[PDB]
């Protein structure tokens, strides 16, 4: 019925802050008890201070409520194995980013929806411009 | 053929002991070089330092030719991460160690072939010798 | 006539229930009462909240006429100070988990009966099914 | 009529290929000799090795009569020095990375042409397919 | 006919109130408002209480007709984009501290007047009571 | 007979680096191997990695043969403690560095010859060019 | 007076509690704040999170009014240096804590009233028990 | 007729040395082979590099005669278990060193004769200076 948000920082708190805004129901995570004070401080959204690999952490993050789930953490392997724990708990939508472009294909084999390479997406939009 | 192991800890390093005695050919992976010096100074095999969730480490070890794959690092993350890169490349024996009893199910469901508890061992074989 | 359990974590918790289950009379003991709640919350026994390695807590679980004491504690020498605590008051059968695989002999040689490392246990697991 | 991309990593490489493929004349500047040898082998176009905070790599790189500057480094204060540098050249297009979305603007304001935050274009990027 | 000084720690404030008492008209510049209170309680002069990075903060300091641009903080790129910002202003006399010596001579081509390392200038200030 | 400089950093590097062509006899001290690998490649002195407010450091320096002791590491209580430690060794002259501008005027009683703190002479040499 | 104690480890936080039991007047000094969360909630005495190096810290802790300092911390760089910054306030009774034997003497010629090492503190403490 | 020491650190040596030059006829034993050279160098004594906690070092330490045993080593259940490995062998004055002061009743209810604990015994001490 709702959003979940893994990782609070330049990607996630940003997505955070402008879906909150969109009249979006979001939950945040973050492993880091300062940045879910802030976070919780200046956005519209329920916070827990956890780990997203963690079953618990999930839980209480309503796991089992929500239709779409997106991690963008800074490790790529916490993004990974949150994804694939999301989408067994019967989520539809999961985004997990990767810090590795080489990892794309195989993230999405694997099972994820959608992998995200802010590099790879960085470069091509700076093609796009050179292309216009 | 063979058979790579991740995380030269107490139970990677036992593994790997036991392995090579027994004739077979290991690779070992540790992102600690002091353990990388450690190791290739008694067991013999193959020591590279590196992050097994890395694309280099593992083509460096020889996944794309291995026969197994087994990651016993003290991170159940990076252990189902690694895993899943090894199942990418074609490794249908992977082994996984993971930290959480919970996800013993979970990570067999989640990709990987094997699913290893040393916690849950350990109970049972102490139930073994009790009905005993 | 009754099995002391001391340590209900990872190792501690699934073997008291899996006992508890098939019939076995068993107390159990541990220092946190979060763990604690829990156990009495899912397993059938008696449930004592204190430091396994004071006396008291030993009179407490009725370690006067145990028919046996396993420590399966996250720490090393608790489980070791309160296994020889539990062989002073005449327990013929102790049963400790052990952290570095270098003292087992020594836990073994000082009377402990049976020395259980959960990673020495899941190495020869996994070599185990490598043989087939 | 060339282009001068500086920081050949996973946006810089990846640009510099598509572009280079895509029949365009480039030259690429990078401080580490071993992403040099790889990009000079895998790219055709002129790759200099050197801090594309000196005049004299620019100088080399033909800042000159170059078209375009394109500093995508790692180093948010190595990308708007270099382009600030590009831009007291004559070169009137400049792209330039960052790393604190905060001063987006303030790289705006000082002269940089294109600001590319990766973080935050992988933000609404990933919005953009949640009001699809 | 004033100064503006931006970052009033270790540097800056003894700077500010030694200058202060030699009768100079200045303005003070901090992002951190218990910085700021101590500042105008010890020093006679105006005290704002922004991101000296921001536009709007340097038109509040008055930029418009201060006389000189003295950045200080401890964030060498936030010195340079500021004092690039008080030079677009019309400010003929900058002066900018910097972390990475380094990076000397690039801020000087890039206009910024005088270019303060404080390490540098311990060094060889060391290495003129060593010449004596 | 020669000069020991401790702390091979932006000051301790420069500073070495200049004594070392102006003809002077030094030997430097850091407790990062990889900054003694680059200073005794880039300079000719010789070079131990150790802490230096450890006396074994201080004689494998060759302390006692020293007519000069210059502490420049980060860190002002290894500067202190190293500089006494000198003093009570013979050594004539010592120079320790600060990071608490109020500890110069205190660290000159308890004995250490010279006390320099980077940030206070930036300050007055910003002063004095603002005075010509 | 009051007795200031730097350093709540097994040294610091024993004579902690006896101290105060006695009637006297303490002040605790820790740079970790869950150590200073524990303390306050069982200790009969001011707490304070902080370096006991900085004069901050020092101040707020009564330094200016302290009748004795003890510096326990396990480091003798920061056990040195503080008791030294305590003797600048006025402090006679300064007591700083060693790690090397070899300073037992130095330490106390280098300005500090009392140096305690609890190595040799226990080795002389066997040697009586031994005589007797 | 002779005492066994184990762990000739900070205090063993300390201790060593000291009982030597009483006239004391004692043994000592340390696994680190520098250790042992530098004992035997300074301390006339019989020296064996072995591991305390292993049988056939005690034998060859004379462990079957000896008045005493005494592990001052810096890990405490390294003391403990060689402690309770001399104990089983007729040695009536076991000394054991302890890190984690709690334990201390502990280690005396089995058997250890004479428990030490340096912090413990230095806080001790200082609270006497204090008492005058
Ligand atoms: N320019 C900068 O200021 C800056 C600052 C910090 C880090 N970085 C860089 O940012 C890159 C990625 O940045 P980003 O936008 O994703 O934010 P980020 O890397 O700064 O932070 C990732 C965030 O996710 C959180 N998190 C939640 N659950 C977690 C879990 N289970 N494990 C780990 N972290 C968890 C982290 O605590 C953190 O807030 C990194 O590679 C790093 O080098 C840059
Ligand atoms: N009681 C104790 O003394 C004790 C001591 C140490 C650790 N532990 C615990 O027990 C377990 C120790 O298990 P173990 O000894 O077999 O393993 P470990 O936790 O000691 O080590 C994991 C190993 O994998 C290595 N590694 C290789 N590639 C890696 C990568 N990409 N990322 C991370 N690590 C990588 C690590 O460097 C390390 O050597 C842990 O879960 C820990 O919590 C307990
Ligand atoms: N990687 C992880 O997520 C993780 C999570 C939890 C615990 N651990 C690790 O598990 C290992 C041990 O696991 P375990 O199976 O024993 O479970 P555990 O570590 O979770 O807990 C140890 C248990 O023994 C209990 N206990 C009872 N009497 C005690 C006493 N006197 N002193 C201390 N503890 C006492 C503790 O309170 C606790 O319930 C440790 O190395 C720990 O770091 C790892
Ligand atoms: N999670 C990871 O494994 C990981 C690994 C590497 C880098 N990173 C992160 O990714 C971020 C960006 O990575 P990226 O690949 O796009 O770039 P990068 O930060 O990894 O590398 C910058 C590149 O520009 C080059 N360059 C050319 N001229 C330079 C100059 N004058 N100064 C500095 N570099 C110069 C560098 O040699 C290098 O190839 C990093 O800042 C880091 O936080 C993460
Ligand atoms: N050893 C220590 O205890 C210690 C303590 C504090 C700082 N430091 C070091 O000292 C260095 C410099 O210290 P310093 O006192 O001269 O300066 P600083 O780095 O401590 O502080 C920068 C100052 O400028 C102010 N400021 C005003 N506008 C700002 C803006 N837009 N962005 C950021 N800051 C702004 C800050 O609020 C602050 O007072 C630091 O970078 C740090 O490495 C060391
Ligand atoms: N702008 C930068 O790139 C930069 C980089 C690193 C650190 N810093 C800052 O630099 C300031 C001081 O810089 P600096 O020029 O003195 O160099 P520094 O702080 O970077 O390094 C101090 C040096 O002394 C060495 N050292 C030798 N013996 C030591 C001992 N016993 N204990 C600790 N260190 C010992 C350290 O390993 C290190 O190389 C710090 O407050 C820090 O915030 C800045
Ligand atoms: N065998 C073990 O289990 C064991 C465990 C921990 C530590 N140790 C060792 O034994 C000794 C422990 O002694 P202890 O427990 O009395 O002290 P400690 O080493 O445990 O702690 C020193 C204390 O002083 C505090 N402190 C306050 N102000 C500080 C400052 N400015 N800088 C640094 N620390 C500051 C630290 O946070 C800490 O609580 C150490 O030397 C250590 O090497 C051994
Ligand atoms: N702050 C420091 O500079 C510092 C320096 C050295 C040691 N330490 C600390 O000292 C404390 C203990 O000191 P200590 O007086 O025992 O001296 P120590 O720590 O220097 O050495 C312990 C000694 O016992 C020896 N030993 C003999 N048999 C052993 C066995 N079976 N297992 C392990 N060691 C054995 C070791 O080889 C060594 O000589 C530790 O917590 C250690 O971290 C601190």
């Amino acid at each position: 019925m709702y959003i979940i948000i893994a990782g609070i920082g330049r990607v996630g708190y940003t997505l955070a802050k402008s879906l909150s805004e969109k009249g979006h129901d979001i939950v945040l995570i973050d492993i880091d008890k300062d940045i879910c004070k802030k976070a919780s401080a200046e956005i519209d959204a329920l916070v827990i201070n956890g780990d997203c690999t963690k079953i618990k952490t999930l839980e209480d993050a309503g796991i089992e409520d929500a239709d779409m789930y997106i991690a963008v953490t800074g490790k790529e392997e916490v993004n990974l194995m949150s994804s694939l724990l999301a989408k067994s708990y019967g989520i539809n939508k999961t985004i997990a980013r990767i810090s590795e472009i080489e990892y794309k294909d195989v993230f999405e084999r694997l099972g994820v929806d959608v992998v995200v390479s802010p590099e790879l997406i960085a470069a091509n939009y700076i093609e796009k411009l050179i292309e216009r």
